[PDB]
Parts: structure tokens; C-alpha cells; sequence
């Protein structure tokens, strides 16, 4: 069940991710089978969507909370809309998700970074208004992608547990509307160019298995027709092409066309003409090896967390353009629509992550389950979140990887057979951008499972940090001998994805001290030396980009201060640096090894 | 001229905010030249709306950038609006606006934050695509309001200079919407609501239609039926106890029918029971003395400047409901929204303000004499302004004054002149409520305008900060003496609108000092010693919710701190204290005398 | 122990100092206690005498107060001894290279040439080894009824951004420039700025280089730097404040004021960071190029 992102002409929407539906918290249990999907919400309380359920009140009680929430709105549905289909979406309800109308279950879910999709106009009427309940689910177990285990503590008080750095925000994190459509309609859509130095070539294919016949119209940018063949899978042409640059990020624009006697259905996608493959230990696209320069992100905002802000999102990336990042993974999980419009628009370059994320007992940096789970249920579901993530993104311009889960663990027991057979199933989904896997800080021939599969190994890791603390020219040592180490074993191209320090923003001292501005700035440049004298590394990207909220513990304090600039977006002296170096590199190369003396 | 808000009923709304909008700089001023409305935007970037514009780009001339500026827009008209009336409206565009719809202009504005729309379908057929275009001016002169002042340097260079705090940000800050209704409409209501002794009474009703036959019943807490009322602009209905309280917030549902042969406009309006007036230096709500207790507040935030963002709104009423308070003054201009949106709900009680701020030459901390650069034009802005703010929020039960202006200089000749008409003239277009004028400081030497003219007593005293400096035990003998002097002068009930120290976040001292969060509590707490012994002080209201960012100069450390809250909405130790204060109070009930030897 | 004496404070701030390029500095607004001796002395740093004479204005809310009916023969008479005093102690150490007489004294009102020139002329009778100076405030043109002529190297402290033209860096040189060549030629002598600076909380950074941040101090202060070495006449640069330190009273100030560049606990602003390249890539005692090739 795939799908297209809504866009419009005669397929219209509206958003009706207003503001403030009702919210209600489910304690002493009892919303499922107590029919709280009529009869609206007694003693609920005003909540905006998109965004967290969490930090919204300020409240401990509520933001700690897990378990069921229930969030409440109604909607007037437009007239002249009779004749169509009603499809309504969710961007992403974070966990779990079960959508009524009025009186029946309509959807449900456990993607979480994913959209829903359900009502094909049947239920109620297509002129009045319908109240829309959802129940979401905050709970993680091992079964489930961002797995933990939730302990009921004495007499209830159910706390929950994880396996990674940030806070387990939830809720609907993300635009919530609802579609028009007649009754032949495209669907479920595939592209994609192959290209040499000159040409050329992209591909037409899709699943408009709705009444509808075949038509296709490629544009350039300005509303030029050209090159266009008409019969559902037949591939095109280039008379000479403009071509996807990350500079530029030029995008031409094919209209998907479904013919039919009963009221057919035009749709835009826009498309890019990327280059994406590997070849030996280098990145190219456009056949050419460039260098990655982002950050590792993150979804976390002041104060609706991992919510969507059209702000934060125009002024975050003035910050990554002013400083000179050309990339960043979604990191541990997929975002929203940052996707198209940014890293199209501006050619951006994208390493699309899972929501795959805390396979470890193994760093206190119990007990627990030890792969009897992360068994057959989890990586079914596993299967079906690299499912639900190719399904979204398999055309956006962008996306040059699929990383399909950072920081796994490799050596405990039975981990190259969990593992392989989805490097065998992805490969099966996408060939035409390369995958990829996260690793963590062993490293010696190192992963039973990682090695081998994947195309180019992401390691991020901070080799003078939580070991070596604050020693920069052993760690250095360290760090290159173990480079070349990587290097040598798989003679591909090496990515770091996660490089870092904690500083706290306001802290300068002479002795470049740890956690101090000056610490932080030392220490990235000692990784930029070893970085760029070493062939085999191809991407650079700091490990946050700003501050952002993480579980209870120590280690971490306010998030952690492990971002360049502060969750307010206040620069950090190393964003000083950062913008230097990333400015004064010639656009997508590697800098000069060495400068002569 | 004359609106009503747009609810969703058989009217429907689309909401034309994404907010993702081609934004340029006319630099030099050639945008109307180059009739840059009538086709692609050149050079436009991508920018969000709601929000201002000053802050999402982290670019230096771009904050402080002053001519215009334009927003493009492709959007899309609905096929179901056959033979609706569709009108284009902007909630806030903030010194001015014209739109062009394709080419055809509809709508220019000059308040700054107020709604304005146009329109019927003429320049728009149903279901296709319209380009709008905005045109968005920031400039300030001596007719604007605020009022403004502009420097050209030797080459036109155009720095704008003002007289208010806050920073000057510009550009949509509020919703845009294309609305519609049916050819008959309900285009404006009007509503009063007598209480007698409590148990009782009257609810007029005034209208004004669109070519129909109004019906009018006032419907629902539960949605039963309760009163009915005869045509056009006629009614007195007449029930129970039910009311609305500070308390609570419990409203009535009355909605408007408008009836031609064949067309329908049914349109709703909320309604709050409520008594608001002032009887001998109490300010009566329901017939009883009432107590302020609250913030003046800005509608200011991290990355959207003034820009309008439901988070904000729903955690900044969390810490409001938090803390205690039962008040606030939309601090020195209209605010959006918030007026129904959760004052009506839950009953908060608001002092609404103009955008006048800044009609003083004398708080500096090119000139002479304060008229004839004040007009009787300017005095007709100012009238205009008021007109459309009452106009607007004519209704709100949650509006228990209004404020024209803000710490004018009323030492200077005119101001007796000018105020006077202002005052009887707001007084003849809403009767219901008491009207007032925020002061500076002066009180024998407080001179000719209009504290008089006037009916309740706001005082501005942001005191020892500046005039009796960290000195706590001259602050309070001047500070109660003056305090009785307006007592035994006006008679009227007064509120201290203003009171704080600017107070850096986490400065603490053993000494209690400038900036240092202890002084602040000190301070604070000094005022509300003397408070609690002035019987004709109803109320208190300190300045400031929150950091917000302000203009140029050297008391202004960047985004001054005149807050309780971080401008990251943290709390600095003052907050504790008026919890303590605040909700130690049992509600809306001034203290008997509040210390004792 | 503020205003008091520690060993430790001494060895440490001179580490800073040296670390950070300076080979000078005033005794501000009050002659101290052996650092003289000792260390610049010991390490060839050059320090400029000056006199606990500062304050005498009603001029700058940046009442009433007395207009030189005060500050008058009992007073200059007192101000006579504090100079006599003050060479009694320094009139060996070789790390005196002049006497401030005085620091921000107003030049304009009434009785001024004449209070002040007879202490120009006793101190030159006290020593006419090193040369003597005063330090100038914000009014300039052709300016001073008394400190023009009297004074062997003006020494001119000012904040062209600050007060005024705030955070206007652009037009803040134009008119920086402009009045150090008019300062330039009024006296043909050699010219020191004494005190400047900018005010800037220590943890503070922003994009928009705004007031008080990190980065403008950093951009603020080399604002100086270019209209600084491209003046002849300029032979000294001297910061305003070596660390925050603490202020009286009132708003303008906080917390002290900010204006130090490392903070009241040596903790260094980034400011620290340009001045210490600045000041290390210059030849030892030598203005930098004037301009370098283009």
C-alpha cells in the first residue's frame, strides 16, 4: 500500500492541520472499549497539530507520560467534492495511530515517521462535518522500530525505556490533511534517470490500476514540453540534458496523465536527473567524485519537538547554506518534506536513515533481551519500515542512500543473520541509489554482518571523547591507523556520519579544556587533518547541527550541547570554523591532501 | 469596512497559509515600476507565512532592511465554489499591503495589525490557479501608527528610526485566507449583554446584512435551544443564571441566519454573558470588584519575530495558567486570536491596546515639538485605528477595556487637544466597555490629557531601573505617594500596567544588584508591598511575559530582559515568586492589606 | 578582595597579556602598586603612569552638580600633591614612559585653560625625562581650552559606535577616520588611543553581528583596526578593558560592564583571540603594513 505525497489541480486538499484539537491523556487506562470516539472528550484541553504532545504544557506529568493519548477535531467537508473520493492522511502519528469517523474504525498503524491512508468517500456524508478522534500509542518494545521496553512499575506507573540519544517525543508530529480524488486516478508512481557525460533518458513506470489510461508529459522547468512518450512504462529522452546539480538542483516536471469516459486525472511529480551509484572508494553522481559537508540532524524544535515548522525549516537551512553544508542524514528516522522542496530546490544531497536506531545493551555511555528478540517479528518489521520508506522518497532527487539503521551492534550472537537478508531485500526495493549502515566504535575486520553488504560504510564515531578524553595527538594517531585499518579491509568509500564533542555553548577556557568553545574547535579541526589526508574518506558531516533534547541521563545535560549551534539556533564558535573550511574547499572536493612547503 | 471572523459553516474557508512564499527585496524601489505583480517573481527565495520576515534568513540586511518587500504566491481556486462570493483576506500584514490578485489589485491596508479583504469572484473563475502577490512596506512616519521616523543617509541609504521599545519586524504575521460566502451573508453583528444583580438577563442584538432577512437564536452551552429573536438588527433575549466569569470561561452560541428567496448565510458567534464596568475605583466585572493580576505581554517569539505560531500559544497559556495569572494587556498593539482562542474559553481576561506606542520625544535611554508633525491627520489614523481594532473585536467577551495609546507625553500642549476627541470618539463606538490611556510617568506634572478624560487609571512604573536606581526603601516612599497622589486626584480605579527590572537569566548575587534574578524579586516584591495598601490599586500587571527583542541602544542588551520568562519561555527565579503570590491569592479578590508589622 | 592586592592575579594576568600581544598599559584612573617594579621592569613592559584624576564632569548621563566654583585652588592645589605624590614613587622605574595627569576631563566649561595648564606646568618642574599626557574625551574639533597644546602625546579614548551611532560600523569609520585626520594635523604630535572598546556579554553570539555579542566586539574592534594602522599619526592602540571589573550604580552597566575581554574570573572572550593574532603577527613594536599589496 504506497503511495503519492498529495499535491494539487483537480486533486485538491485541505489542510486541516489547524490548531487545537481537543487532547486527553488515557490513565487508569480504559479509551478503547469505553467509546470515547463518540460522545467527544469530557475534561480534555486545547493541543496544536502539527506537533509534540510533550513540552507543549510544560509539564513533567504529561511530558514523561507513555501510553495512550487522545487527540479530537471536527471538520466541515467541502461541497463540490461529492463526486470525488475523500482520502484522508496523516503525515506521521508518531507510534501509533488509529484514525475513526464518526463511529468506525477508519486506519491504523505503527510506522510512526510514515503517512496513513484510508477513506474512499463511503462513510459519511459529503457536505457536513465529522468528528475525526485518534488514539495514539507513545509505548515501544522490541518488536517495534525505536524499540525498548516498557517496565509497569507498582501498582502502574508505567515508565518506558530505550536505546538511544534523543527523547521519545510523540504524537502527530507532522501536517495532517485530508484529499480529493476522482474515481480513475494515478497512484503509486516510479521514476528514474540513468545518465553518461553527454545524456540522457528517464524512466516511465507506475500503478494507476484505477480506471485510467496512459499518458505522460515531461517538462523542462517554464512550461517547455519536450521528449515525451506515451504508454505506461516506456522510457524518454534528452535532446541535451540540464542535469541535477548540487549547486543548481535543476528539476524538470512530468505530468502523469490517466485517461479515462468518467472523469480523468492529471498529477505533477517533478523529477531529477541524478547520477547515484558507487565505484570502488569513491562517491560519484553525475559520474564525478564529490564530498559529503553536512551535519547529522535531527527533528527537534524548542517547543513543539520533532513537530514541523515552515520557519525553522526556511531558517535552518539559511544556516547549513551560509556555513557550507551540502548534506545531512535524516538521522534516525525519516523526516518530512525537507525532502522535495529543499534538497531538490537547492540540490541538496540527502542520506535517507531509518527509524532504526538502538540495537544495544552494550553502552552504559541490566539486563535485557539478547536477540531471541530483535528476532523474526522485528525484522519483519524491520522489513516493513524499509518498506514504508523506499515507498515515500524512491523518486526525490535527493536521496543518494538508504541508510537502513545507524549504530547496530555486530559481534553478540546471531547478527549477520538477522541483518544480510535485508541488505537482500532493500537491494530488491531500490538499485538505483547505493545502500548503506552506521557503525559503531569496533572496528577490527570488523562487523559479522556490516562489512560485506553495503556500499559505502558510514562510521561515526568520537575517538577522543568517551575514551582517550581530550587527548588530541594519540587520538589522532589512533584515529588514522584505524582509518588505514578501514581503509585497507573494504577498499570502498568511507563516509563518517557522526562527528562530534558536547560544549557548552557560553564556555570558552586558555587550557583548551573539554566541553569549552575552544575545545570543540581544536578538537574538529584534529579530525579535519587526518580527514582530508586520507583518500578513502570521501563524506565529512558533524554530528548535530544544533542542542537537541535526549533521554534522562547524565551523560547528557540540557540535550547534550553536542550541537554546533544551540537549539535556539545561536552559533556556536565552531560554526566558525565549520564555514571557513566548508567555504574555502572548491564546491564538492576533497581539499588539497597536503599544501606545499 | 464592517467584518466578521471567518468560521467555517455553509461558508467554507481555505487556508492560504503555508506560508511557502517567494520572497524579494525591491531594493531599489521598482517593484511597482516593473509591475513586478503580473509575473514571475525574480530572484525570490523561499519564506514562511504566518511569520515575520526579519529573522528567518540569519542575514544582517535583511533585519534591518527598511523599504518593501513581496510575496508570490501560486494557489488554487476550488471547483465547488460555483456561484459563492469569494473573498481574499489577510488577517496582518503589519505597516502596509496591497494585493494583487494576477494583476488586478484588490486590497491595500495601512494598520499594521489588523484584517483586511476585499473581494467577490470577479477576479477569480473557479478551479484554476491565481497568482497573489503582496507588496509589504515597513516604513514608520508621523501619520503611521505607530508613529515613525525615517533617516536617509547622503546616498538613499533609508534607516528607519521609531519611538517604541520593541523591534520593528514586518511582513505577514498572520493568516491569509481566501474565504467564501453565499450571495446573501451576514457581513457583521454586533452584541451586548446586560446582567442585573446575577440571576438575570438581557442580551441585545444588532445586525446588518447582505441582502437577506436575519434570523437570529442564541443556542448552546449543551447545544438545546434557549432563545429566538425577530429580524435585521432587533433583539433582547432573557434566561437563568448561566454566565460568563473570569473563572471559567462559559459561552453561549448565538448564530446568524440571513434569508434572500433562494440563498442561505448562516454564520456563528460565540457569547459571553458578561457584566463589564466601573463604579467608584473598582472595576466590576459581573457586578463584583475584580483583581488583575498578569503580564503585558508581545507577540514575539525566536525565529517568526511577531509572527503567529500555535505552539507559542498553547505553551505560553500552560505557563500563564500556570503562574497564576488571570490577566493580560496585549501590550502595544492588537494581538491575533488569542482573543477568542482561549481568552473567550477559558475566560482570561484581556485589555486590548492600539498600535500606538511612541507619541514622546522624551524617553531616549529630527525633533522639537510634538505638533504639527502630529496631525489632525495622524489624530485621523489614530481614530482609524481605533475604529478597526473595536470593529474587530467588538464582541470578545474576553475584552474588558480599551487602551488608545500607549505612554504618550501629555506635558506638551495638543495633547489635551488631541486626546479628548479620540476619548469621546472610542466611547461612541463601544459604550460597553470603560476606555483608558497607558502613562508614563508624571502626576501634578502628569499634565493636561486625559487621565481625567479617562476611565481607569494604567500606570506605567518601570521605576528604580531608571529614576532611583537599585535603591528599594526611596523607591517606596515615592512609589505609594504618588500612587495615593492619582487617588486623591482621579478617584478611578487603578492598574499598574507595567512593572519589572530588567533582569539578566542566571545572574545571581549575595548582594542583591542590577540584573541579578535576586533583584528582581526584590523588586517585584517591593511593588507589591505598596500595592496591597493603595485600596484604589485593582491590579498589577508585570512587565513582561517574556525576553523580546528591541530596537538599537545600549540599555538594550541584545533582546533586552524585561522578562520573567526567557524569551525561550524558561523561567527566571521571578517566576516562582508569583506563583507563590499569585495562586496564595484566592482568585480575582484584591488582598485585604497584604503584609502587616 | 577587589581593588586589593594578589600575587597570584599578577602572575596570571601577565601570563594573559603576554600570551595576547600587549606590551603596555595604564595604570587606569589610579596609580597601582608594584607591578611597576617588578614586572615591567623585568620584562620590558611598557607602562603609562596615570593619576587617580578622573570624574570631573556633570557632562555625560551615558542634576545639579557644582561648575568649577569646586574643582578649584583647594582642589587643584590636592590635585598639585597627587602629582607630586605620584612621581615621588615611579620616578626610577624604567617602565614609566609618561604622567596622565588626568583621565576624561572635561575641557569646555568656564575656568578650564586655567585650572589646568599651571599643572602641566609644575609636573614638567617634577620631571622632564618623560614626557607628560592627558587623556581626551568625545569632544574634538580643534578641542580643549586646555589639553591641545600643553600635552606632549594626546591621548584620546573614545567608543565612535557605541553611544552614539550604535552599532553603525560602517558610517562609525567614515567619521573615525575623518576626526583622527583632524585630530592628525591640529598637533602634529603623536596620537594613543587609551580606552577602546565595546560592552559584550562574555556568553553571547548571534548571526546578525548584533550589540553585545561575541562576534561584535570581534568585528567592532578590527572596525578600529583598519582606520587604526592607516593613520600615520595613530602609534598606539590600547583596549579599554583587560577583564570585566566592577561599575557603580547605575543601567548602562552590568554586572561591571562587560568590557573587559577576558571576563572578571580571566575567562577570555573570543575577542582575546583576535588580539592575540593581530598582536603576534605584528614585528615587535612595529605598526603593521599600512596596507598590503593589491
Amino acid at each position: 500500500s504506497h503511495m503519492l505525497r498529495p499535491v494539487e489541480t483537480p486533486t485538491r486538499e485541505i489542510k486541516k492541520l489547524d490548531g487545537l484539537w481537543a487532547f486527553s491523556l488515557d490513565r487508569e487506562n480504559c479509551g478503547i472499549d469505553q467509546r470515547w470516539w463518540e460522545s467527544a472528550l469530557q475534561e480534555s484541553r486545547a493541543i496544536a497539530v502539527p506537533g509534540s504532545f510533550n513540552d507543549q504544557f510544560a509539564d513533567a506529568d504529561i511530558r514523561n507520560y507513555v501510553g495512550n493519548v487522545w487527540y479530537q477535531r471536527e471538520v466541515f467537508i467541502p461541497k463540490g467534492w461529492a463526486g470525488q473520493r475523500i482520502v484522508l492522511r496523516f503525515d506521521a502519528v508518531t507510534h501509533y495511530g488509529k484514525v475513526w469517523v464518526n463511529n468506525q474504525e477508519v486506519m491504523e498503524h505503527q510506522g510512526g515517521y510514515t503517512p496513513f491512508e484510508a477513506d474512499v468517500t463511503p462513510y459519511v456524508i459529503a457536505g457536513k462535518s465529522v468528528r475525526i478522534t485518534v488514539c495514539v500509542n507513545n509505548e515501544l518494545n522490541w518488536q517495534t522500530i525505536p524499540p525498548g521496553m516498557v517496565i509497569t512499575d507498582e501498582n502502574g506507573k508505567k515508565k518506558q525505556s530505550y536505546f538511544h540519544d534523543f527523547f521519545n517525543y510523540a504524537g502527530i508530529h507532522r501536517s495532517v490533511m485530508l484529499y480529493t480524488t476522482p474515481n480513475t486516478w494515478v497512484d503509486d508512481i516510479t521514476v528514474v534517470t540513468h545518465v553518461a557525460q553527454d545524456c540522457n533518458h528517464a524512466s516511465v513506470d507506475w500503478q494507476v490500476v484505477a480506471n485510467g489510461d496512459v499518458s505522460v508529459e515531461l517538462r523542462d522547468a517554464d512550461q517547455q514540453v519536450v521528449a515525451t512518450g506515451q504508454g505506461t512504462s516506456g522510457t524518454l529522452q534528452v535532446v541535451n540534458p540540464h542535469l541535477w546539480q548540487p549547486g543548481e538542483g535543476y528539476l524538470y516536471e512530468l505530468c502523469v496523465t490517466a485517461k479515462s469516459q468518467t472523469e480523468c486525472d492529471i498529477y505533477p511529480l517533478r523529477v531529477g536527473i541524478r547520477s547515484v551509484a558507487v565505484k570502488g572508494e569513491q562517491f560519484l553522481i553525475n559520474h564525478k567524485p564529490f564530498y559529503f559537508t553536512g551535519f547529522g540532524r535531527h527533528e527537534d524544535a524548542d517547543l513543539r519537538g520533532k513537530g514541523f515548522d515552515n520557519v525553522l525549516m526556511v531558517h535552518d537551512h539559511a544556516l547549513m547554506d551560509w556555513i557550507g553544508a551540502n548534506s545531512y542524514r535524516t538521522s534516525h528516522y525519516p523526516y518530512a518534506e525537507e525532502m522535495l522542496d529543499w534538497a531538490d530546490e537547492h540540490g541538496i544531497v540527502v542520506i535517507d536513515e531509518t527509524a532504526a536506531v538502538g540495537f544495544n545493551l552494550s553502552l552504559g555511555i541490566k539486563e535485557l533481551y539478547s536477540e531471541e528478540a530483535v528476532n523474526g517479528e522485528t525484522q519483519q518489521a524491520h522489513l516493513q519500515a524499509i518498506k514504508e520508506l523506499i515507498a515515500r522518497d524512491k523518486n526525490h532527487p535527493s536521496v543518494v542512500m538508504w541508510s537502513i539503521a545507524n549504530e547496530p551492534d555486530t559481534r553478540p550472537q546471531g547478527a549477520r543473520e538477522y541483518f544480510a537478508p535485508l541488505a537482500e531485500a532493500t537491494r530488491k526495493l531500490d538499485p538505483t541509489r547505493p545502500i548503506t549502515c552506521v557503525n559503531v566504535m569496533f572496528c577490527d575486520a570488523h562487523t559479522d554482518t556490516i562489512s560485506d553488504l553495503f556500499d559505502v560504510l558510514c562510521l561515526n564515531r568520537y575517538y577522543g571523547w568517551y575514551v582517550q578524553s581530550g587527548d588530541l595527538e594519540t587520538a589522532e594517531k589512533v584515529l588514522e591507523k584505524e582509518l588505514l585499518a578501514w581503509q585497507e579491509k573494504l577498499h570502498q568509500p568511507i563516509i563518517i556520519t557522526e562527528y562530534g564533542v558536547d560544549t557548552l555553548a557560553g564556555l570558552h577556557s586558555m587550557y583548551t579544556d573539554m566541553w569549552s568553545e575552544e575545545y570543540q574547535c581544536a578538537w574538529l579541526d584534529m579530525y579535519h587533518r587526518v580527514f582530508d589526508r586520507v583518500s578513502a574518506v570521501v563524506g565529512e558531516q558533524v554530528w548535530n547541527f544544533a542542542d537537541f533534547a535526549t533521554s534522562q541521563g547524565i551523560l547528557r545535560v540540557g540535550g547534550n550541547k553536542k550541537g554546533i549551534f544551540t537549539r535556539d539556533r545561536k552559533p556556536k564558535s565552531a560554526a566558525f570554523l565549520l564555514q571557513k573550511r566548508w567555504t574555502g574547499m572548491n564546491f564538492g572536493e576533497k581539499p588539497q591532501q597536503g599544501g606545499k612547503q
